[PDB]
């Protein structure tokens, strides 16, 4: 990444492994490794992600909101 | 929210998300993004929430107390 | 207690809430509110608790050791 | 250790306790208190480590890396 990774990672039950980062970013990557996908935040991702029963994931940011996520890399909702 | 989100987020049996805010106050969000309570400390909410097998909401804050919170919204106890 | 509550709190097998502060303590908490132990490190306690299998409470401190200290609040061994 | 401790401990399968520190190391640490191997990261090890399916310790660094770690103590991959 770009960024200082303050976040603690969680685990999808696919494996996929969900990070946040200082560069604004919450990141999803392969067991491989490599990026599944990034969502795009305001603000620096100090918060670490859980994981729905459904797959969503939660995480919050420094730019006031916490987010719901779906496993594919686009927005649920922001609150 | 109206504060920076540094706890982290911790997801109920009926799949209610419990996080912290700079702003005082423990939210609690519904899994379709919109609020179902939120109670205030005397202080910025950095411990990340824990659940206990009663439903029962446990999280820090700066205010030097340990809260327990019930799935209501109501404060059980603080130490 | 006395003092900011970084850590996040755990959970024990019998509804135990395990938490540390900034007063140098890791903090024992019944579910009801009351005190049950609690257990003197060399810094403040901003890592958050773990529970082995066996009852055994990890957690860290700002005086460079990692604690483990047994489920009656007894020291077992620093690293 | 030689830093402060901020990462929060994981329990692995064999009891294993993994902690991240300050002196830039993740360290797996044995029930017993003795040392099983630690690794040597960049930066400061803030991010508190998750433990997969398969037995892979992922933990974040101040270094801009998400590191995911083989249970024999070397890389399987850094992001």
């Amino acid at each position: 990444t770009g960024g200082s990774v303050h976040s603690s990672p969680a685990i999808g039950q696919d494996g996929t492994i969900y990070v946040g980062s200082n560069d604004h970013y919450l990141y999803a990557i392969n067991p491989n490794g490599k990026l599944k996908w990034k969502f795009e935040t305001g603000g620096s991702v100090h918060s670490s992600p859980a994981i729905g029963q459904d797959g969503t994931i939660y995480v919050g940011s420094n730019d006031h909101y916490l987010y719901a996520i779906n496993p594919n890399g686009k927005l649920k909702w922001k609150f």
